[PDB]
């Protein structure tokens, strides 16, 4: 009674967290059908001999051993089994049946995740049954879901002794159809991933080796069509890069051979047995120049991948380099050349080089006020006109409020130059000592808001637009910038701030 | 009658789609002499063999089964035929000499052609028979249409019995000049595909192919001239890999280990045999110079073109790895992580990253204006404001619409922030909650528009300059966002709409 | 008397043209010596043998013939001549000290015009004889004038028999010393060049070329130091690819597998005998890795320089493609989509794609002006406003004019539309075409000015702002479209243009 | 007392100078046991060979000379020392030991700087012991230096007789884990040298050589397990690579060899015997991949290093490229041409290509205003209203100065032809010529300023937007470029210097 309503009415969401987790799980079946569907085809000893190999002994033709398969004059000739080794093997063709319907049915589920699968109507998921069907009938998916499942190799795929059929595993190539699911997986995958870079570098070494391993199945496949130490290309005893002296030939040296065969031609090094017959050179010459074009690109992707787990670094040393030749040429002198060098190791020290911009650029206003109000929630928790007026001047400011970086000695203010810009302290102090020397007056730490009285239009006393003290940093000042039009902008929109500003200023002054 | 009229006052338009299609056609008869005229001079019985090979035979010399030339150990003597092999191969020389003479009546189609083609004087097509044929004889491209048809490969270029000429077929080659007409063939052709890189990459395919075929007539050239089976490096007996055992010396081998030794060689694997002479040192070293080179820019172009098949995923990766990179530094909370990775998410898997910067930059405003009013036809088309107005507003404020995507949480209008823009729905459903919390006023579906009450200067009620009201996301929602000035340039020019606007936002606020 | 006088009173200015064929002649003498001095060295019978070589021969000891010297089982032993073969050979050493003697007078030559060089005080060259000897003494060039000159490979570089001096060729290395005249040469030769990416090609192929040679040197020193024919790496009898069988040893030979096996090993191509001994492991594992990291760069820069010969085409391909693929997803109409293509096809057939940004951008404003008055000539010579008024008009419009293109069908103007912009027919033609249709009033040709009417500010007719006509392009028009802002700027400085164009658009607007 | 004292109340600023060469040394202890733990890990006769070697000579087994490991048809037999060799080569092992105690000083003496490090607090460095070492416990640091100095190697690293222990140098890895150190190094040094580019290289240089040293002792690691000499791959007498005829077994030739091998396998040449047992296959086939994978990042970065050590040049070479292509499409006169051409050469010769606008763009404004003002001090302090007036006024408009280079002939002002900007003279040299021809007036040096007149308001004369006068460039001119704004900013914010200018303009006017 649950089950039954459970599954009538069940419709997926595609945006969950559990869904992601299932589409992994179709990744390994996916997986498990691209190695193993061509690595049976090819080495059809994955499941079994199906044929004993009569080796000729000194005479008579016997069964071979493994010291009879071992620096051998002659391939063995195979005698199929009566059963084709069904008695034998039952065990390992169960263990793969076992794995195959397994597979099959991850395949099942996800058709019917299909059949049921919410979609986006109108920045919502639709998750009506009938709706999500209808979507489903008339989205022409049904056709890929049906290809991907057609049970064509559990009757023709395996070895039915009665038919002396031999079995084609091949047949189980169309389950290969789903890689959509496959390709939305390592998208999303990457989209979460907190390492994104590793995950890429680990995604095209995957790529590598499924490549080498079809490969390796294609030159055995050709050598075993061709004839088995027939020429000295192909696999067998002629080659003798394949079977030394005092090697055995076995199902592991097949594919460990094939394999390196492969690695040596798609990487274009070679020195693998030349191409005896035209069919074989055919094949290599082929084999060569997908391997040339084919691992450049992959080889110039990888490369370029590990690049960019290093580019901050690179441009921000491209600049750096860029100051010092210009700084050489123009004979600036050593001390002043010592102070921006020592400028520029701080602010990478510190991770400020650059690191804004991006999230200024490509993010929606709102969402980079949420996070800058978030970053720097304990320092603006200090300013006051912040702390206690209208929250949408916090807001509106916080978007326009620039972070720059002045050195132990720097004049933030000094008594007579022009009030453009105030100041918010993020990090560091500063001092507002007397002109010329010592006698500081007051500290400002975190927090403290500095540069008003001068974009300010007090008209209570004389100078209007100049500085009215010196406010010199002590060591190294992160601070924030608001330039004069942006303050008057706020402030024209919120007058509380402004009234509040004001009375601050107007009292500072009169106390002069 | 009509034949000769019609041929003598035709005049061809360049920027048709039949000429397109003639000018593939030249192509084709272009690659037909790039590969078949080195093909036929270097390699000589791809017309009949002209000689018989008299193999000495134990004795006596005989002439050669193909049993004989298996295994040799000595090359066969040819002896001139005396008909020079026609009696036996006029029918192969016959089909070369039709190939031939049909891909110099498509030379001589477009001689006439380019004699009556129209040309471009004023942004039009001068279809005057007078004009363009004086266009013609003044522009110098007779001479590249004469030189390129020069019949002296009739004359020369075959096997000749009585003078005991043995054709020269390499007169051909002055076919090879007309590149021009391919070279446009190819740029039209990827200016019309629908799969840009996938053309590109078949071409350069293309272009490698002809590298190799061409250097493997060098390479057998050269062997010949040297002398076939000489040294061990000479295609011959002596070389063991172009003949190696039980292995017959054929036209098809003479081919297929040329082109496999150029493979080697211009993609400098280089596992051929070593030069023996100094001239056979001096070739090998500048052609693996070459292949050095030349398949440089080649093969690197090639992972290039493959590159730019992803490259918006690419550039929408680096942004999200910047963005990941600064939320983990600064520690912010992970729910407005996921929040930020979801809207990237969503971002992608609906392709609205950064595709319209595209058509803004490059294009005319009018061709701009004209495919967003078609794109967006069925959601403009709602609009109130658009639909019964002048239609120069509808023009001027399409091309000044900005899209934008919002969380399904996300609030676009809060009750006292401030009013700089108006939204217009793409997609989506918003709400108009009561102040904090439930309470839904309206839901605002596609087309709605909202936002215009506060960047509107109506003197009715007392905000002014404020959110009359909250608005809420409900889903995802992609939103039109047209800024103050824009809508009020375009009010100023029209008086209807800012009539209607201004009445409907007064109707609105008497309301409350 | 003349000469006396002309040479006390010369001095150069290092500007001219002269001059710079005169460093393209010290470029010869430098490569001259950049190759023959370490040749000379290394191969020592470029001067002539100086012994004799004395194979033994069956029994005694004889002088070697070339028979000789082919398949020989063993290296000949050399013995001194009493003379050091001056007998013989002195025509050869006399073309050699010849063209020794020819390049240190080009040294001396250069030396002297270096003693005697112009240089720039304020803008202008200083040719004041004492001037430039007194900044040629303290500018410490006579150091390295002094250094490259060192006639010491004249004593000791040369075969002295009573000495029994051997001769060192390679004191005449201080003459690579003036490389800075060479590296000027090829900066002002490809500045100079109309093809500079061909010259930036074959300069790299000379550095390859040059980096091969010194390397084959480096390979044949180092195989006569450890002793020829004692191992299989080292040139001689047992190397077998460098002296196969009915190969003979001779000077051209030993250069010729030199260069042959540093072009396989600075290619990392490798196909040559392996190291036999430690000194030959360290040597070859070095040159491998040179080989690496040095071919590496140049081979990498030679697919860059050829890429940049075709990089408009490649900017103009990623436009197009990034069109076409947005308008494939947004589904727009295909009549839509084959003009935009035809648009852009158009305008590759006529290279207006970017070709101005780049003088906009570099040059001074000044010498763009110049140039595009130049370049518009024909054109702007038909315009009325520019014929008959100040010429500072035409200046300072010229320099803002935007070039625009538009399609066979295209409305530049619609009697309703906005006046924002004014143009002036570079290409094509119009039609002042009647509302709605055909009944075309009057024809725009090159030259013609039209748009003014709407963005003057005539107070006569009541449209005011609307344009009062259509205006339909015929075929592909090209149109210089100035603004109406900088209209106004060129004409609130110009009172005559104003008038004029007043007046025009007043009888214009009067007859309707 | 002092000591005591001294230790007691130490406390480690990490920003100095002496701290920078202490990582200097730290380095030299890391690199230290980079190489030769490993190395004496695998090639473990580096302390001293431990037993003989027992080759069997004809018979019986005696101690093998050189004479014995020369040619030799199997690998000798080794038998342990009863003391494990440490009365011969107790010399050796104090050698060792010598170096393994000062690098592990040199780690106790970082651990020491590490535990009393100072830290910033806010641009300060806190020096306060207790503060530092409380900072310390709780930074989890402890952690990596206790693990990184677990003497664990003293006990159990050494061969020990009487346990018949033979030693465990690996143990010694545990000091690789202070890489951080290192990595802040490298760092601190390339940000600190002069050629930052030369360093670069440098340091992959010596990666390169680490990643091959440790590759070999891999190698030989192997083929040792494997057992030496057994097969034809494995280091031994049957590679007849590794030990060729004549070819004495040494300690050096074994890392000679196994250096090599790593060089062609890591560089994916391998010229060297291919595997022959499945294991092998196995570490080849791994090796060559990382190879591949891991020298394509390596050997890609070092051209690209070798790339921007000339990109200034690559972007001016664009530049000029593209204005030579498109002044010959658009067949610019030859006297334009060469004009541009020479243009650019000068502006080549003199480094004045764009290297301002990194200076401008990357460091703060205070900064750049600091640099600028001393660069140009000697032009500046010629300037007369710079030097007498205001100092904010030289502030305010040295920022805003742009520079422009002018040709041997240009006009920099035409007397009727608009004043927008004013010009101070950095170089050259110029002349107020009469209208049309010869006759100058007054000629203008460095530092003289010109065409206020124009863009000043004097109410005098009548022009007031007109030049007044021609100026000529002479030769090459460099002038400060102030625009119209900039100055009258500067000049309503400054009254002095507004009435000196208005002053001085107003005389010359008086005067005509």
């Amino acid at each position: 009674v649950r089950i039954r309503k459970y599954l009538a009415n069940y419709t997926q969401d595609p945006s969950t967290d559990n869904f992601y987790y299932w589409t992994c799980v179709v990744t390994v079946a996916y997986i498990y059908n691209l190695l193993f569907v061509i690595a049976r085809q090819v080495f059809n000893d994955l499941i079994g001999p199906s044929s004993q190999s009569l080796c000729r002994f000194y005479t008579t033709q016997v069964e071979c051993t493994y010291n009879m398969l071992t620096n051998m004059k002659e391939m063995p000739t195979y005698s199929q089994y009566p059963d084709l080794g069904w008695s034998k093997y039952w065990h390992f063709r169960m263990l793969w049946v076992f794995f195959d319907l397994l597979m099959d049915c991850v395949y099942l589920i996800d058709t019917f995740l299909n059949y049921r699968m919410g979609y986006m109507d109108q920045g919502l998921v639709v998750r009506e049954a009938e709706k999500v069907t209808k979507a489903y009938w008339q989205s022409k998916q049904y056709r890929i879901d049906g290809i991907s499942l057609i049970p064509l190799d559990y009757i023709l795929g395996w070895p039915i002794p009665y038919i002396n059929w031999r079995g084609l595993p091949i047949l189980r190539l169309n389950r290969l159809i789903r890689y959509k699911r496959v390709r939305n997986c390592l998208e999303r995958t990457e989209t979460r991933s907190s390492m994104p870079n590793a995950f890429r570098v680990v995604v095209v070494v995957w790529y590598i080796v499924i490549i080498i391993h079809w490969n390796a199945c294609l030159y055995f496949w050709i050598s075993e069509w061709i004839g088995l130490g027939t020429d000295a290309w192909v696999y067998g005893h002629l080659n003798k890069q394949s079977l030394p002296d005092d090697i055995t030939d076995t199902l592991l040296r097949r594919y460990v051979y094939s394999f390196y065969w492969s690695t040596l031609i798609l990487t274009t090094i070679g020195e693998v047995p030349s191409p005896v017959r035209n069919i074989e050179y055919a094949f290599v010459t082929l084999d060569l120049m997908c391997g040339v074009l084919i691992f450049a690109t992959i080889v110039g992707n990888v490369g370029s991948m590990i690049s960019n787990m290093s580019a901050a670094r690179t441009e921000f040393q491209n600049k750096m380099d860029g100051i010092k030749q210009y700084m050489e040429l123009r004979k600036v002198s050593k001390q002043l050349e010592i102070r921006v060098i020592k400028w520029f190791d701080y602010l990478w020290t510190n991770k400020q080089s650059l690191s804004d911009q991006q999230v200024l650029k490509v993010l929606p206003d709102k969402l980079q006020a949420e996070i800058a109000m978030q970053v720097h929630f304990e320092t603006l928790r200090k300013v006051r006109i912040f702390q206690d007026c209208e929250a949408g001047l916090l807001a509106e400011l916080v978007l326009k409020l620039q972070l720059q970086v002045f050195s132990p000695g720097d004049f933030i203010c000094k008594k007579g130059d022009i009030g453009r810009e105030m100041y918010i302290v993020k990090r560091g102090r500063l001092q507002v000592v007397d002109d010329d020397g010592k006698k500081v007056f007051v500290t400002l730490q975190e927090g403290s808001v500095f540069g008003e009285l001068s974009i300010l239009n007090i008209a209570g006393s004389k100078n209007g637009n100049r500085r009215t003290a010196n406010v010199r940093s002590v060591g190294y000042t992160d601070l924030f910038v608001l330039s004069k039009t942006d303050l008057w902008n706020a402030l024209r929109e919120y007058p509380d701030a402004r009234k509040l500003l004001l009375a601050k200023g107007r009292e500072i002054l009169k106390k002069d």
